[PDB]
């Protein structure tokens, strides 16, 4: 048996690990397989809890990727269900500050199963090989360190593919909150769907499009929201580091300057107003989700398209918070709009409702808006 | 203990209870309350039932509003299911006359709380002290005299606020059906979110706006529909008193004449039908919801913006009396549109198939379509 | 007793007996009625299993029209769940060919019932009499010979009602997926809602229209599809046959040659992607659902307004299918539209993640979008 | 269709319709039959409603008799369950007097259904042809008026059948039931499995016995309860014991066995029969009733086994635990079953209702005859 | 309000708090009393839980005792269901020493509720008045230090009311159970049915007796069990036999009939206190214990009943196969209930508990009782 390989998708609510492919050194036929006949476990801490696996089936490809047409192949595929408990890979620390659990699996098949060549296959139990991240492995890692400052910031890039680069394709850049601060590269791309919806194939086919998802460096933020109990509206290091890793791109790369979109959750939505407040200049639309607030500054974004996201029951950022932009934008001239979720609403859909990022990014309105803005 | 505040909110399918407020001479931490400490029950009509408490929490403000932040204050907000049988204030009636219990409440705290100061509150119980109705108690109240007519008018109007009086907002009037008939004029207001949606802060913060709500008297109706079993099209009375309460308030408020909207279901969308075909002139848009209906009318309204909603199986107002209008105003050059609701589609989500309006009020498109209406 | 008619609709996932309509000699008070009163059964093959009844109610129409206000009348309306096991009128043959079971039913009336004249009408149980297929009754039925190739193709025709015939209106035209090929010519209406939605009064009313609905005969296909493991994506002569029967209906009806409109899913909607590519200059607009795909002709429709659907997890016809068209579309200049159902979203509504074309026809936007393109 | 009867069974708590028997024309393969084909409902008293079918066979005999090896032909049952919400054919009326719905049933053949060469057989609807009481309808029914006090006592007799004519045989006396009290000769055999345990087959192959249930006429008890002190002989009580002289004088009944039980009302009745009659009986089974206390010595001889529940809401427990005592101080031969509270509400009775799991006691049965003099 | 009293009752499983009995200074209408009315907090430890109250009612009783006939006035009472969580009063503690946590509750009328003539009564929210333990504060309780080896042994002591005192009565002797060894004088009465079984009405009214429940300190064992071999008597058993001796000094108890029952260490307690003392007790029923078979000949005479579940996972049920065996192969007069695996798991009961069926069981107490010399 080749391999057994954890694959990852990063769903609304976060990473998730959703499902197990084991490379056999024949191929098989799902034709015949079934999901009793496996085992997955998690490892949390000291003991293991069952994955429940939804499907099974086998491909050449390794992916999840399923024919009807073709249920054979040296690749068998687990899925596994998105409603378990220790389904995510981020547990919520305490306070602002979250981290990603070294993942820890081990799988069995349980009974022999019936190979094409044939005829049968011994059970076997194994801890995986591999992770494999699936719309996260696409965005390339990078550090930068602001030569005026010293401040480090890492950032993941995703770069469009069969594309022809005479022409020039926009640029999203994600904010994240103040839960994937940190240092690993990692958790601002997984957290939540605000980096990798852009970079979905769904999305790509239509409007490619880089994406930029700079991490800001556990003890500070983009805004000086965690760094100044005074306003937290201003630019702080990490904002600014970023701006110049935006030029840096622009360097780089067929980005098309007229087409910077921007966007952000919380510490990231705050940053995301704070952003285009101190570079009108730089941004063709925005969305900041749950953030603030710099009200004396908004004649500056009076041209900017921008679509606003709050859930009204928001008990972290304040509601109020969106509003009083909203408000004031619009009788100023905005060119502003605003969605703000129901009381409720967010609960009814199973989350906190906090987590108003998580409708909005599964808007498909506010995506293919976005994309209408430009210079 | 100083008081203890029923508080309302017009839910889609009315008015409802939905939290209690207690004000405690001191401080509480509700960072350690719980729902179980309380006992919360409605007086119907001779004995009491239980209102299920959902949260507990407390803040300073007296609101709904929670933060994690700061769970503490003289305020313990005690939040109740709004899936409770008696949660709703106004009783069904039959004919076509709801009434709306004079409401009675009796609230415990079944064993002590600590306070911050501290440390012991002793378990109380108290019928309540304190209505205070959420988006209904911002709007005033006049009456009205048609001095041409003798026929009285109660209304309730929303004054939009913290806005610049140099500039003239829109009016949205609202016509009520047959159920919120009455002379109390509070029903108009609170038997749906028809009057009440247009006044949320999410909308007022990005499209102010006055609100009208005319209460209109138990035995008549807008249009000539209960008065006349010849033809129910006609202007009527209260219809007629109205467009001058339009006049009025034209008259004493910053009211933009280019934008007035009409909006009402049943009795209030015959009535809606007929204000815009009696008075082409008066209105920018019109959303009639389940009504007729004078076709031979129809070429007056040919430039009016107009949205129309019934349900497919609404068994009150027939869909066809809908229909004959959209097929009519389209053919003819209309500018109109058109959602009726498929079969099913209402019982599903909970709803009386007659109350179309419900869906309706709660659509973001409509309404900010709505907005986008002028002359 | 008069008569026992069966009522079949058609329903997202295919036609459904959806209610069961008696003729009784005297009126009849529903007033008075009720479920347990009635029982109702299909025969799948050999024995008899429940329909469940959930409603009933009496008219005069003999539709499935009910008002609280006249229940009464010579025809008893037994409305029957659609959530039943043998609700459908179609079984899934395997292979890629449905058929349409005879239908079977058997209707009692259990205990007495009070009529208005009266008092009493004794138990009965019949078979049924009649068959009355709402929105399916109202296609014409013609059969076309291709004179050039021999090729027969059976097809159903709308046409709309009420209308001036002075004006032109448009002409959707909908090819079915194999599953509904044959040669009864009623399989492509009633296998999903595919011709049937732009035929609902809902639609009509702001938009008259004909649709056509050609059945293409069972082995063989619109494009080359099934006929050739070379490349499916030619015009077969199905395909072909029909383009005469559209010009066929030009010259007879109408019909504005600007707004023809086409549509299809799997089969039917490889069939789309050929037929606009072969004929450019024929159709305003199209949506091809699941289907492929010629890559190298999407110069010559790089000018019509194109919505794309496919789900994500489709097995039967891989979303890349749809990807690599919308893909090369856009960077073309296209004019596309693309919604891409996620992974899951369908399974979740109780879909097969092939049958994309559900959520399709149920989206207004879809069809609205639809009606506003023309040449 | 040659008919449809309906069958009643006396069940703990009560009579039940519990199966509808269907007469063809013809023989019914009843392999291929299934519950979903039919339609039972019950008339109350306005509407309708349905009785769950639990099972469908198919035999010659008419009884609810069904065997595995030929599930055919002429009759066809339909067992209804007992859990059903309407299958009492007693309800409670406001008092102590309940009374007996006169049996209103509709019943549906839904489909065709194959015949034992099958050949189908053609959907019918139908009221009820027959009602048919199991062991209830097998007490001769007779009225006793005293000549004496005018007052007319209807009752029912259980006679073995078919044993022996040259033995003897005990006799088993019972007393309902506030709830029985009346004129139809009936009730004070439905009420409960009372008088009709003592006649199953069961029973009945192993201490073969005559059974008596009369009847107390409403307004009246069998002691003086419902008059006032509650416990002397009542016209009732006082007519009961001369019809037992007058079956003794009918019958070959074996005078050393005549067994008396009895059931609220009738339990207080059944302490009065023996403490005023203490030569006439060989043993007795007062449940949940109460009696003369002073009068105990009188009785200090009589095999009895004594049934109450300890949460009584009627009769209050303390009324048998008296006697109990007093009882078992003075010599003697007494028994007691109280039932725990909480034990009737956990298996579904009111437990004032002691009666149904005593009447369901074996141990208490076979007990009961091992009695003599 | 007058006052607040709980009300204690020994269950199968132990002691549970199962009404809350709230005295008025007026005369409810409990006829038109809702559970929905009030509401029971048990404090544990920190916060409060909800009691489950499961019916409501009203008598100038004071007893959990209710009539249909008049629901009314002063008392009202609410049943509390045993199937709540908190509603055991012992903690087990994590060894074999449970204990009795001090009994805190709140108590609330929430809505107005009518009186007799009615007329309102308002809300209120209090505190307990009251605890009150039935049948169990029923037990005299009483110290013995052992003239002898010091060691105290606190006993409690059921004496038979109000019974002809020119008599002699049973004794039955009981011994817990690992968990309730202590000093409280309380946890072996509260522990499960053990001492209370025999106090109950039922079985008073028909075998009137005493019964004597001493404890054993902490650190200590009946036999020498938890000391080490496990057989022999302990200082608290012999001490136990000395109490005994004291109570036939001064009490009319019938020395033929004195009985011996125990439980898991009280089980040894049991076999250990018969075959060192063979001609003191009548009859004996020890519960899941073991013992000496090396002596089995010195009880081959006393009438026993032994009790044992076939899965218990702390004493191996084949310590009760052994002496049974050699017991019923040299003479017997031996009885035996070994409880099937998984009986115990079906019935709610830790397979440890055997006790729990076995007291309950009627036949057990009924042959007990015909025991003597």
């Amino acid at each position: 048996v080749k391999s057994v390989t954890l694959i990852t998708k990063v769903f609304p609510e976060g990473e998730k690990v959703c499902a197990v492919v084991i490379e056999y050194p024949v191929e098989i036929d799902g034709q015949k397989l079934s999901p009793d006949q496996f085992s997955v476990k998690v490892k949390t801490g000291d003991t293991y809890s069952s994955r429940t696996i939804t499907k099974v089936y086998a491909n050449n490809s390794g992916g999840l990727s399923f024919s009807i047409f073709n249920n054979r192949g040296k690749y068998v595929v687990l899925e596994l269900s998105t409603e378990d408990l220790h389904s995510n890979t981020i547990v919520f620390g305490p306070n602002f500050l979250n981290t990603r659990m070294k993942l820890d699996y081990i799988v069995s098949q349980l009974v022999p199963i019936f190979d094409v060549d044939g005829n049968e296959v011994e059970p076997f139990t194994s801890k995986q090989t591999d992770e494999k991240h699936l719309i996260i492995d696409d965005f390339l890692a990078f550090t930068f360190k602001d030569p005026e400052t010293g401040v480090e910031i890492p950032y993941r890039l995703f770069v469009p593919k069969d594309v022809n680069p005479d022409r020039k394709y926009p640029l999203v850049v994600f904010l994240h909150g103040a839960g994937e601060r940190g240092t690993d590269n990692y958790l601002q791309v997984a957290g939540n769907r605000g980096a990798v919806v852009w970079a979905q194939p769904r999305y790509q086919v239509v409007h490619p499009c880089f994406v930029l998802a700079p991490q800001c460096p556990p003890n500070s933020s983009w805004s000086t929201l965690f760094t100044d109990r005074e306003n937290p509206f201003n630019p702080e290091k990490p904002l600014l580091a970023v701006i110049k890793i935006i030029r840096k791109l622009l360097d780089e790369y067929n980005i098309d300057e007229n087409r910077i979109y921007i966007t952000g959750l919380s510490m990231g939505g705050y940053g995301t107003w704070t952003a285009i407040m101190e570079f009108p200049e730089l941004f063709a639309a925005a969305i900041p989700i749950c953030g603030g607030g710099d009200v004396s500054k908004v004649e500056r974004i009076k041209d900017i398209p921008i679509w606003v996201f709050h859930a009204e029951d928001d008990p972290v950022v304040p509601v109020e918070n969106s509003r009083v932009l909203v408000k004031k934008l619009a009788e100023i001239g905005g060119k502003v709009r605003y969605t703000e979720y129901e009381k409720g609403f967010m609960e009814k859909h199973g989350w906190d409702p906090h987590g108003s990022w998580i409708p909005t990014y599964e808007n498909q309105e506010a995506i293919e808006w976005l994309f209408e803005q430009s210079r």
